[PDB]
């Protein structure tokens, strides 16, 4: 069973799940200075208005919200995609320490913790018959600095103690995730991978310049959640962060100049 540590983390992965060593794997470091800027790229069309969410819930790898998705009520469209994608749910991936956290890099440079917010293209019909395509989901990734505290963050910070542990969830409706968003959408595409297992090649990824300012005191409670499940020896849920991964033959596009 996968997971951070030294015996089965990301340098294991490939033994389960070959991909891993594929051609289109995620996170990427981001050569601001390679990115191209491509004027054909749209503005992103982020319609989270009618937002339902549902639950929070420890995975044994993260927490996540997850969402209704059985209509179209918060939807990612324009941009690098073509079509209509669906929010499943949002999840994070942080540190030990505010100096790494994040899966994507820009010019090596690692954030505390990076938000995913993970989108499948309606044409696919499910989330698992999405993850079998090349252009099945769209993560939009968020990167956390620590500063000042995200106001519309607290309400997830807030029930972390009820999810201490894998298999843990509870009720999380009225959220919105506008909340979590930075002021500007200029971002960077290119074609990739989830970042956990099953490592699918399936994601178009849009990772925003601008990261959101969250609290110490915010990123200290994500750090108090627990790996394990409760009874097991207890074991911080930090550094659920997979590394940089080969670019190989692509190619980042930047939104703006
Ligand atoms: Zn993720």
């Amino acid at each position: 069973h996968w997971g951070y540590g030294k015996h089965n983390g990301p340098e294991h992965w490939h033994k389960d799940f070959p991909i891993a060593k594929g051609e289109r794997q995620s996170p990427v470091d981001i050569d601001t200075h390679t990115a191209k800027y491509d004027p054909s790229l749209k503005p992103l069309s982020v319609s989270y208005d009618q937002a339902t969410s549902l639950r929070i819930l420890n995975n044994g790898h993260s927490f996540q919200v997850t969402f209704d998705d059985s209509q179209d009520k918060a939807v990612l469209k324009g941009g690098p995609l073509d079509g209509t994608y669906r929010l499943l749910q949002f999840h994070f991936h942080w540190g030990s320490l505010d100096g790494q956290g994040s899966e994507h890099t820009v010019d090596k440079k690692k954030y505390a913790a990076e938000l995913h917010l993970v989108h499948w293209n309606t044409k696919y019909g499910d989330v698992g018959k999405a993850v079998q395509q090349p252009d099945g989901l769209a993560v939009l990734g968020i990167f956390l600095k620590v500063g000042s505290a995200k106001p519309g963050l607290q309400k997830v910070v807030d029930v972390l103690d009820s999810i201490k542990t894998e298999g843990k969830s509870a009720d999380f409706t009225n959220f919105d995730p506008r909340g979590l968003l930075p002021e500007s959408l200029d971002y960077w595409t290119y074609p990739g991978s989830l970042t956990t297992p099953p490592l699918a090649e399936c994601v178009t990824w849009i990772v925003l310049k601008e990261p959101i300012s969250v609290s110490s005191e915010q990123v200290l409670k994500f750090r108090k959640l627990n790996f394990n499940g409760e009874g097991e020896p207890e074991e911080l849920m930090v550094d659920n962060w997979r590394p940089a991964q080969p670019l190989k033959n692509r190619q980042i596009k930047a939104s703006f100049k």
